[PDB]
């Protein structure tokens, strides 16, 4: 679909240098072992990150833009669920979500 090409463009924007200061904690799966977040899998049933989303899009795992969008929002929701609301990573997720929501609304 044309909307799946729009999804590739959303990912290029989210990975761009302009947003790297707040997007970088979302680039790859949360490394629970390196970060000592041994309670993460008890709270987060479905972990999600930008590289996994990119691989799924490349592998045609999304039928349309809504399925793609649901994984991007799952990534943010995981961050909002796991961390206290005042956490630095939550502010970063909000900034990255602003980039996504603005671009997603254009299609
Ligand atoms: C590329 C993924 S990484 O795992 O390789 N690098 C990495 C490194 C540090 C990190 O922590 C922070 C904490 C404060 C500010 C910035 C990042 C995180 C991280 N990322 C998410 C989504 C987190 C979360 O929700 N809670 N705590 C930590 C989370 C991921």
């Amino acid at each position: 679909m044309e909307q799946l090409k729009c999804c590739s463009g959303i990912l290029k924007e989210m990975f761009a240098k302009k947003h790297a200061a707040y997007a970088w904690p979302f680039y790859k799966p949360v490394d629970v072992e390196a970060l000592g977040l041994h309670d993460y899998c008890d709270i987060i049933k479905h972990p999600m990150d930008m590289s996994t989303i990119k691989s799924k899009l490349e592998a045609r795992e999304y039928r349309d833009a809504q399925e793609f969008g649901a994984d991007v929002r799952l990534m943010f929701s995981n961050c909002y669920k796991y961390n206290p609301p005042d956490h630095e990573v939550v502010a970063m997720a909000r900034k990255l979500q602003d980039v996504f929501e603005m671009r997603f609304a254009k299609m």
